[PDB]
């Protein structure tokens, strides 16, 4: 149901934030 | 209902974060 | 209802992320 | 109630994102 | 309860976003 | 329960934001 769908989307959000963290570290280092 | 609305907005949020990840990747590439 | 209120704030969050993506792209293209 | 508390925290999150959008716009300008 | 746990995590999230807004403001002002 | 799952994903989100805050501070001061 929709509570699972909500959890799944939060999982996708975490994945994108992890990607942003990675790029911003690269920006800090460069 | 409203739980689906919440799921759909989280989907939109993930989508915008994907876009930020992309632009930051470009910024990190100089 | 508060569930609708939650959905509405998530829509606002998506909107602000969209704006952030827009500015970061401009930084990128700049 | 806790659902209202969640809505309120989301409102605080939207406010901080709006602040970030404003600063990134400033960065883009400069 | 878990609804309280959710509110508490959102509070932590708002806190981190406030930290990011602070740093981006500093970047903007330079 | 899915409510616990949601709380746990929000915890992971707070973790990633903490990392972004750290990197943006380095960008600011670096």
């Amino acid at each position: 149901g929709e509570l699972k769908a909500i959890a799944q989307e939060l999982k996708a959000i975490a994945y994108e934030l992890k990607a942003i963290a990675k790029e911003n570290k690269a920006i800090a280092q460069g």
